[PDB]
């Protein structure tokens, strides 16, 4: 059986052909330059976590590629309607999407040595050191989608100088629409010193540009 805080995905219509089996909270990327990235055709997804996944991350472009959000307490024994998915992402019933966020030198030619750490309105504040792989940001129960949801992001270089490189904030958007993640910075909360560029759909890419 499925687990209601787990979910597992077979290379088989009624659950046949091959298996496999994926922790709540996780991102993977199934492809091979466009065709076997499918790699599914029977799924099951607990009764307290939910899947959401996305052909390309495609960035609101003129062609929408393919999305479904896996019902939170269901049963899938085809979803071909679908085979475009080359990202995954596995979330629990506590976080209702994430987004992929990522942390790249353009000035600080070290890495390791520069540390951000952002926090999302009183959510688990999340700190990554530039040279590690993308950090996963969960946010809870977001109801309306498109609201936005207040957040800080706060950046200090761990070895001396010490001082905050930049302190302000940023402000983050859902669209149900296409599951897009989109992110909202003015000159009045982000600093002009850091920018994030979109990299994919729900994907972040902060650069630093000015040590300031
Ligand atoms: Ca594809
Ligand atoms: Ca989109
Ligand atoms: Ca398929």
């Amino acid at each position: 059986s499925v687990d209601a805080n787990k979910v597992k995905f077979f290379f088989g219509k009624n659950c046949t052909g091959e298996s496999f089996e994926y922790n709540k909270g996780e991102t993977v990327r199934f492809n091979n330059g466009d065709k076997w990235n499918d790699k599914f055709m029977s799924c099951l997804v607990g009764s307290n976590v939910r899947c959401n996944i996305w052909e390309h991350n495609e960035i609101d472009t003129p062609t929408p590629g393919k999305f479904q959000e896996l019902a939170q307490g269901s049963t899938n024994n085809d979803l071909t309607s679908i085979n475009g998915l080359s990202k995954f992402q596995v979330l629990p019933g506590a976080f209702q999407w994430a987004v992929d966020v990522k942390i790249v030198n353009k000035v600080n030619s070290t890495a390791g040595s520069y540390e951000m750490t952002i926090t999302p309105y009183q959510v688990d504040k999340v700190a990554c050191k530039d040279g590690d792989d993308f950090v996963q940001l969960p946010i809870p129960k977001l109801t309306p989608p498109d609201s936005e949801i207040v957040s800080h992001l706060t950046v200090r270089q761990t070895h001396t100088p010490y001082d905050y490189v930049v302190n302000g904030s940023v402000y983050f958007k859902y669209s149900p629409t296409t599951g897009q993640v989109t992110v909202i910075k003015k000159d009045e909360t982000f600093p002009k010193n850091m920018t994030v560029t979109q990299d994919d759909n729900t994907s972040f890419i902060f650069n630093l540009n000015s040590e300031k």
